[PDB]
Order: C-alpha cells, then sequence, then structure tokens
C-alpha cells in the first residue's frame, strides 16, 4: 500500500540520524536537533527511499548540509534546474562516514554496488558510478540527474552548494512529492 | 621573529592532521599535502596564523576547515567587494575546541581574547561571539572580524561564497597573506 509518514516514523528517524552524527563526532545543537527533515520522498518507504537532513545554512549566496542515510536508504533520481534567472543548484558532496553509491549521467559502471527495488528500476536513468568513501567528494553541475545509495552501514554526506530549493527539485519519479506530509 | 620556513610548515601541517584526525573529519592523503599554513608575514605563526583545509572553492561556492592550534589569531580583515563581485559572506561553524570571534559592534566587556599589547592598534573591532562546537555566526561582505582560537584550540568550518583571500583587506599593514615560504 502507499504508505504514510507518521510522527512516529519521523521520531525514531530523527533519533537514529542524531546517533549517527554523534557516533561520527559531528556537533549538533539541541535546536539543530529538532530541525533534522526526515523524508521519505512521498514513497511511503522511509528506509528504502528516504534522507534525514541537517540544513546547517541555506541562503541567495550559499548551502550547507549533512545528509544522513541509513543502511541502502535511497535518494530517488532528480536534478537541480534553474530557476528564473537563477542558474540552478550546484552541490559538491563529500563523504564524511560510511559510504556512498553516487549515480550521474555517463557510460553505465559494469556490477554497480547499488541494489533498487525491481519495480522501480524504470525511474533510475543515469547509471556512472561513483563511490565515495570518508573525505572523498564529487560536484554536480546545475541540471544533472543524480541519485545516490548508501552501503550496507550508512552514510554520512556533507553538501556544500549554492541556494537551495527543494521545491523546484525534479524527480524522474512522478510519484515522488519532495516535501513531505507528515501523519 | 622569524621566517616562515618549510619545516615549520611541515610541522604545522602534521599538528594540523592530527587535531582533524582527532575531532573524526576524515581528510584525503592529496588534502594533507595541500594544507595551507599561513602566519600572515607577521613572523609570529602560534600567535598569529592559521591552518587551512579547502574543500571545494568556485565561483557560486566555497567550503572550508580552519585549523586553529591553542590562542592562535587570524588578523583583522574584511573581505571587500570585487567589481561586480559583492565580496565574500561566510558563515562560520564551530566543530571543535572554541573560538572568539570579534565584529563591528559596542565593545563586549571582559573579552575572552589576548592580544599581543603592540599589536592592539590592529585590532579595531570588539564586539565578541564566543562560538562552541555546532554554533555558528554569519558575517555579511565587507565587514571587519577577526578571531582566537581558546586554550585547547579550535576547528572552525567556512561555508561562503566565493573566496578570493588574495583580495581580503587586512588593518595591520605589515600582513601579507599571500605566504612566502624559504
Ligand atoms: O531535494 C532532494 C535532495 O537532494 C539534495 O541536493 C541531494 O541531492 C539535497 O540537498 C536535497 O534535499
Ligand atoms: O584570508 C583570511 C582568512 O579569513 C577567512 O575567511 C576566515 O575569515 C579564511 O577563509 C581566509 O583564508
Ligand atoms: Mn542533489
Ligand atoms: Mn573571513
Amino acid at each position: 500500500k502507499h504508505m504514510m509518514l507518521t510522527k512516529e516514523l519521523v521520531k525514531e528517524a530523527r533519533e537514529k540520524a542524531i546517533r549517527m552524527l554523534e557516533k561520527a563526532c559531528i556537533a549538533i545543537t539541541d535546536e539543530e536537533k529538532e530541525k533534522i527533515e526526515v523524508t521519505d520522498f512521498g514513497l511511503g518507504v522511509l528506509y528504502t527511499f528516504g534522507l534525514e537532513i541537517l540544513v546547517y545554512v541555506n541562503n541567495e549566496r550559499y548551502c550547507a548540509k549533512e545528509l544522513v542515510m541509513f543502511p541502502r536508504q535511497i535518494c530517488p533520481e532528480h536534478r537541480h534546474p534553474p530557476i528564473g534567472s537563477y542558474l540552478g543548484k550546484q552541490e559538491t558532496f563529500r563523504c564524511r562516514w560510511g559510504e556512498v553509491y553516487l549515480y550521474v549521467p555517463g557510460t553505465p559502471t559494469p556490477n554497480p554496488r547499488a541494489r533498487i527495488p525491481e519495480e522501480k528500476k524504470r525511474y533510475f536513468t543515469v547509471w556512472h558510478e561513483i563511490v565515495l568513501r570518508p573525505g572523498e567528494q564529487y560536484t554536480i553541475p546545475p541540471n544533472t540527474l543524480h541519485w545516490f545509495q548508501a552501503g550496507d552501514e550508512g552514510a554520512i554526506v556533507s553538501e556544500f552548494s549554492s541556494q537551495s530549493i527543494d521545491e523546484k527539485d525534479i524527480f524522474t519519479d512522478p510519484n515522488v512529492k519532495r516535501i513531505p506530509e507528515i501523519v
């Protein structure tokens, strides 16, 4: 069934993300702990498709975030398009802990590490693999299709970017709604 | 006073690497060789100095890790407009240790920072912001600021618009930003 993001699911996920941040020695304030965003992308299977996000700062000039991912959690394929005169978000990912499998346009990598549910494979169209372990980075230019899945222990991945406007992101999966609906 | 030598730089790079490791911040072997050590041209690295890792710096944004040994001071400066570029805006986030940041405003009584008496004239802003791990402050462009780490040192992340270090304006006319490693 097309399941639902509940308050209890959100609380459970927020607490798990906080433990992961603490394990990686990343200090976060009590106020920030309350502002960790939990999204299941409107797909109803948070532990399959989902992200736990801390926004450190986001303004017209720049943005920085911490993306926390549970084991094998997937961020559905999307891109950050131009918005009016804004070029669109460019971002640099830096893995801080665990490992993540990032996919961008290019020649399909053989034997990719990511495992996508069979019924959703149609909504993953780019297959050039970049594996990031702690300390490693990759930069995604604006309006570029990408998606990612954490490894079997999960991941913490920093974002450094231009202004973020999540509401304007374009997803390949037409079922995705970026902004959560918590019951 | 001294000149910044290759040996002093390598010693400071190694100490900054150990501090990053203590804070559990992963860095690549390539990044270890690219940590910048500056004494701002003032010849007292352990008084005025910074060890910097630039994670990324382009036209759209910049992120750095600033490592500071106990009581290292960044001399007072601002990031000005450059042509049509507004100038760098930056957000600092303390990751480890503690740092004393000073910005324009009413002088704070009993500041935590300790500055050399003979350099006081080149520190002109005195409104104090203390940042402990997890805490942040944002400096608008063309704003005078300086900072000193606490008695354990500090690791302070920067999130900012494009960085152009060469165009920074320092209050101390003795400061030279761009290195002279002999
Ligand atoms: O909106 C989808 C998510 O994608 C990211 O850029 C990672 O690609 C996050 O900043 C964002 O919240
Ligand atoms: O150049 C002076 C230094 O000041 C900072 O913005 C911190 O204020 C660093 O990015 C820079 O390297
Ligand atoms: Mn993205
Ligand atoms: Mn600055």
